[PDB]
C-alpha cells in the first residue's frame, strides 16, 4: 500500500522463499535476529558474505585495528601523494606467491574497490597489451608492403594473380584494398575467453564475462563478448577458439614472385578463470583443463587472468587457490576477505615483464588505495600468515571435517544429493533436479529456479541455520563458513541437513514451501 | 631495488614537486614529516577531490563508526532484510522534493563507487532501450503480417520505387536480415565535452580525457561528446546519429517499404559542475538543450552528482541549484564520510524496471557499516534547519571573492574563476609559449598545473591539485570548516605563485 524507496521486490521475493529476516548483530560465525518478543535468536552463518568472512563477522582483532587506525587519524583520502602502504601490501602478496608456486616472478599491484573493478583493471590492461601487439604487427605489415612495392615497380618481381580473390587488378589499388580490409579488422572489438558457469562480476564490462543468462543477456549489446568454453570437455575448446581466428592481409615477397597472404590477428584480449567456480557450483579446475588453458595462453599470446576474488585469502587451504591447483596465470585479482569483513578493497596483480607503465598513471579511482582499507589489508595479511602458516592448516582440517559430514549426508540421501564439490572451506552440495517432483508446490518452485532458496528457508526457520544457494537454477547449496566453525556447529548442520533431505525425500511441500 | 607498486607514479610525483607522504589528517589539515621527523601542517584544498565536505576524520563521524563497530553491526548480510537502504533512500527522496519542488519518487540501488553507480544507470538505461526495441519490433511484425495477407490475398501491390532500401517473401527476409543487424548493433551514450564519469570499462568510454579513454575504445559502447558552449551544434550531431529499421507500410491499395526510427541512444549523462572542463557549471541554455534531447529521444537523462552532491555546491543536489531535471541521479564521494566507500543510483519509479533489483547485485554493496555511516552524514548535512548549506554558501562566497581578487591583479596568468559553492577553480593562461624553457617544456607536456601545485606545497605548505585535460586548472574544494585565516594564507600563497609565474622564474617553479 505505502511508499517504498528501495528493496520492495527484493524483499517480497525473500519473504516468499522464507528468507525475509533482519539480522541486527553479528559475531564470529553467528548472526542474530529479533523474535516476536524482542529476544536475540542466534543463527549459524554458512554464507558469510559469500566467502568474505574467513575470520568470521567482526573479528575482535580486526575491529581493534580499525578503531586504532581511525583514532590515529589515518589519512584516508591522500590522492596523488606517496602512499607506501600499497607497495608494502604488494610485497607481501609477491612473497606469498613465490613461496606457494616456487616461481620467482614479480608482480605490480593496482588497487581498486571491488572484485569486479579488479578484474576490469585486468581487462583494460589486457587490451593495452593487445594494442601493442596490434601496433607491432601493423608496423611490420607496412614494411612488407613497402618492400613489395619497390620490388614490383622497380623491375624485379611480379604479382601472382591466383592470390587475388582474398582482395583485385593492379598494384596501388591492391595496397589500398588491403589497408581498407585491415582497418576494419583493427577496429573490430576484442574477444574474451571464459569458462562455462563463470562469474567474474556484474559491471558493464565484467557482466559480459558472467555466464548467468538473465544477469547477462539483457546487456549484451553494451560491451565486448566472451566465449564460454566448456570445462568438462577440453577437447571441444581447441576447435571453438580456432573458429575465432581472424587474419589480416599483407604482401609477402619471394625474391622473384609477390603474393597477398593471410596473417594472424590477435582478437582474444584475455582468458579468465576461477580456481573454484561459484556459478558451476564450487567445481574446481581439473589438471586437464588447466593444461588446456595454458596451451591457449601460450598459443594466443594473451594473458591468462586468474580470478581469486572468492578463492583467495586462504579459503581453499592455501592463500592462492591457483597455486593449490596448478594454474599458472599472468594476472591475478583479489577481494572479498581482504577487506577483513568490515571494509571494501581489491587488487589486481600483474606480472612485471608484461606490465605497461602507462596503466599506473592513466587509471585511477577516488576511493582506491585509501589509507583505512590499506591498513586493514596489512592486518588481514598479518593474520592469515601468522605462526608459520598454521592458519591454512586449520582451514584445511576444518574443511576436511565439513566435507566429510557433507559426504556422509550425500551417502544416506543420494536420492536427492548428486555430489559434493569444492575444496578447503569452500564447499557445496549439488541437488538432484526436482522439476518432476511429486509435490506440486516443490515442483513449481524448481521450475521457477527457486528450489535452493526454498530449502534455505527451511534450514533457517526450523534449524536456525543460514545457508544460501549457488548456481544458475539455485541447484547448489553453499557452505563457506569461517575457520572458527566448531565441531558442535558442524553437527548441528549435519542434523539440519538430514532433516531437510528427509522432508524432500518425503516430498513434504507443506513443510518446505510456504 | 625491487618495487611492487607505484614506481612510475611516485617518480612522476617527485619531479612535479609532490613526492610527499601524509601520515596524519585532521580537519582541513594533513601532516607530513620533515627531515628531522617533525609534523608539518599542510592546508588541504584537494580534500579527496571533494569527498571531505566535513574535513578529514571528523570526530562525530569517527565516533559513529567506532560505535557501529562496537555494536557488532552486520556488515555482510546479503540476501536478507536490510531496511537501512530504504531509510537512506527515503531521506534522499525528501531532500530532492524540498529542493526541486517536484513530487517524484525514486528507487535506490547501492554500489561501492561513483563509477559503479553510473554503470548501474547505464545498465538500467539499456534495459529501458531493450523494452523500446521489443515493442517496435513487435509492431513491425504486425505491419509485415498485414502487408503480406494483403499482398498475397488480392488486395494490394508493392511499389517498386521503394526497393533500393533493400518477390514478396524475399523482401520480408531481407528486411528481417537488415533489422537484426541493426538490433544487435551497440548503443550510443551522449555526454558533454570534458565529461568525467568514471574510469571503468563502461564508464571510461564516457570520460573525455583522451589518454585515459582512447586506448580502451574497442572494449565498450562509445559516447558522443557534445559541445557545451555551442548548444546549437548539438542538434545536428544527434541527427547524424539517427538509424532506421525497415518495415512494410500499407496504404489500403498500395504497399511500400519504408524507414522507421531506431532507438540508438541509451542515455544522456551530465555533471551539474564539470571537473574535466575545470569546474564549469551547466548553463541554463545547455540544460534546456539536454531536456529537449531527452524528451526527443525517449532515453533517460542521467545526472552525475558523484562530486557536486552532499552540499558542496550549497544545495544538497547541484542539479536542483542549476535546474537540471534528470530522470536518474547518482551519488558517492562525500557520502562515505571521508572514511568508507559508498554510492547510490536513484532512479525514478515510473521508469524503474523491477528486474534490476534482483538481477544486479554486488558483494560489498549495501553493507551495514557504510549504510550506518551514510545515515550519519545525512543527519549532519541536514541538521539545524539546513544551516550547513548556508555555511557552505557563505564559505564559498568568501573563497570565490579572494580568488576573483587574485585574478584581477594577475589576469596576465589567470583567465577565469569557475565553479560554485565550495567547488571552485582558477583557469591558467596557456604557457606553452613561455619565456622560461623549463616552464614551457612542462606546459608542453601538460604538467604545468602539477608544477605550480608543487610550488604551493614546498613554499607555502598548501595542497592544491590541478584539474582539466592539460592540467590547466587549479582546484579548490576544501571543507566547510575552512577558516578566514586559512583563506588569507591561500591568497598570500597564490599572489606569490602568480608573481613568480609572471616573472617567468622557472628556477623557482620547476625543480
Ligand atoms: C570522481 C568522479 C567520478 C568517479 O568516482 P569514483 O568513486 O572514483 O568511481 C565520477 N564522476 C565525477 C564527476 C567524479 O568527480
Ligand atoms: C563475488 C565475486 C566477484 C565480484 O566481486 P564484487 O566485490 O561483488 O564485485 C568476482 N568474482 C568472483 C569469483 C566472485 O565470487
Amino acid at each position: 500500500g505505502e511508499p517504498v524507496y528501495a528493496d520492495a521486490v527484493l524483499n517480497g521475493w525473500l519473504t516468499s522463499m522464507g528468507l525475509g529476516v533482519e539480522y541486527v548483530r553479528a559475531e564470529g560465525n553467528t548472526v542474530y535476529y529479533l523474535d516476536d518478543e524482542g529476544r536475540e535468536v542466534p543463527v549459524l552463518d554458512h554464507a558469510c558474505g559469500f566467502g568474505s568472512l574467513i575470520f568470521g563477522h567482526n573479528h575482535p582483532e580486526i575491529i581493534a585495528h580499525a578503531k586504532a587506525a581511525l583514532d590515529a587519524g589515518t589519512v584516508v583520502h591522500a590522492q596523488l601523494s606517496r602512499q607506501p602502504r600499497a607497495n608494502q601490501i604488494s610485497r607481501i602478496l609477491n612473497d606469498i606467491m613465490r613461496r606457494e608456486t616456487g616461481r620467482d616472478d614479480r608482480y605490480n599491484a593496482i588497487f581498486a574497490n571491488s572484485g569486479a573493478e579488479a578484474n576490469e583493471i585486468c581487462m583494460k590492461h589486457a587490451e593495452l597489451e593487445r594494442q601493442e601487439r596490434i601496433t607491432a604487427l601493423f608496423a611490420e605489415i607496412d614494411a612488407e608492403l613497402d618492400t613489395a612495392r619497390e620490388a614490383l615497380t622497380t623491375g624485379t618481381a611480379t604479382l601472382d594473380t591466383a592470390s587475388l580473390p582474398l582482395v583485385a587488378g593492379d598494384v596501388d589499388g591492391v595496397i589500398a584494398d588491403i589497408h581498407r580490409h585491415n582497418d576494419e579488422r583493427r577496429a573490430e572489438r576484442p574477444l574474451f575467453l571464459t569458462l562455462d558457469g563463470s562469474f567474474h562480476g556484474k559491471l558493464v564490462g565484467s557482466i559480459q564475462l558472467t555466464q548467468n543468462e538473465p544477469w547477462r543477456t539483457p546487456f549484451t549489446a553494451l560491451s565486448s563478448p566472451a566465449r564460454f568454453l566448456p570445462a568438462d570437455e577440453p577437447e571441444l575448446i581447441g576447435k571453438i577458439v580456432e573458429d575465432e581466428r581472424r587474419s589480416v592481409l599483407t604482401l609477402s615477397l619471394d625474391k622473384d614472385t609477390v603474393r597477398v597472404v593471410e596473417r594472424d590477428f590477435p582478437v582474444v584480449a584475455a582468458i579468465f578463470v576461477e580456481p573454484v567456480r561459484g556459478g558451476s557450483g564450487m567445481k574446481t579446475v581439473t589438471p586437464e583443463l588447466a593444461e588446456e588453458l595454458h596451451r591457449l595462453r601460450d598459443t594466443l599470446g594473451c594473458p591468462l587472468v586468474v580470478d581469486e576474488v572468492q578463492t583467495g585469502i586462504g579459503r581453499t587451504g592455501a592463500f592462492f587457490g591457483s597455486a593449490l591447483l596448478g594454474i599458472r596465470g599472468d594476472y591475478y585479482t583479489l577481494a572479498k576477505a581482504i577487506g577483513g569483513g568490515i571494509v571494501k578493497n581489491s587488487v589486481a596483480l600483474i606480472r612485471q615483464d608484461r606490465f605497461l607503465p602507462a596503466m599506473e598513471v592513466i587509471h585511477s579511482s577516488t576511493f582506491a588505495k585509501d589509507g583505512l582499507s590499506a591498513s586493514i589489508a596489512l592486518k588481514v595479511l598479518e593474520m592469515v600468515e601468522a605462526d608459520g602458516g598454521r592458519v591454512y592448516q586449520r582451514v584445511r582440517e576444518r574443511g576436511q571435517r565439513l566435507e566429510a559430514m557433507l559426504e556422509s549426508v550425500r551417502a544416506d540421501h543420494s536420492d536427492v544429493v548428486s555430489a559434493v564439490w569444492g575444496t578447503g572451506l569452500m564447499l557445496a552440495l549439488e541437488l538432484r533436479d526436482q522439476s518432476n517432483a511429486t509435490s506440486q508446490a516443490i515442483r513449481e518452485k524448481a521450475a521457477h529456479g527457486f528450489l535452493g532458496y526454498v530449502l534455505a528457508g527451511f534450514l533457517l526457520r526450523e534449524h536456525h541455520i543460514r545457508v544460501l544457494p549457488a548456481g544458475p537454477r539455485s541447484g547448489f547449496l553453499r557452505f563457506s563458513p569461517s575457520l572458527y566453525i566448531t565441531d558442535e556447529e558442524i553437527d548441528r548442520t549435519e542434523t539440519a541437513l538430514r532433516s531437510l533431505f528427509t522432508a524432500l525425500r518425503d516430498q513434504d511441500g507443506d513443510r518446505l514451501v510456504l
